[PDB]
């Protein structure tokens, strides 16, 4: 099902929610700013069939509100990080089952 992937927690701590996120070969991932920003979409590493390291976004989002939303299909697990916060430990996960 549709789900959305929100940068920072309540707890002014730069950090992927959820730090996992499960779907289907066809469903979407949205991506929306908690706080602690900016942010962006700097996927790490996918398997065959999708492109993780195209679909990264150096758009820094300032105006907080809801990046953007993509539609994935390739199935398999996706990685990917916070460019700025990558030492704050801002990393998630994204499967297409
Ligand atoms: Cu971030």
């Amino acid at each position: 099902a549709s789900v959305q992937i929100k940068m920072g927690t309540d707890k002014y701590a730069p950090l992927y929610e959820p730090k996992a996120l499960s779907i289907s070969a066809g469903d979407t991932v949205e991506f929306v700013m908690n706080k602690v920003g900016p942010h962006n979409v700097i996927f790490d590493k996918v398997p065959a069939g999708e492109s993780a390291p195209a679909l990264s976004n150096t758009k820094l989002a300032i105006a907080p509100g809801s990046f953007y939303s993509v539609t994935l299909g390739t199935p398999g697990t996706y990685s990917f990080y916070c460019t700025p916060h990558r030492g704050a430990g801002m990393v998630g996960t994204i499967t297409v089952e």
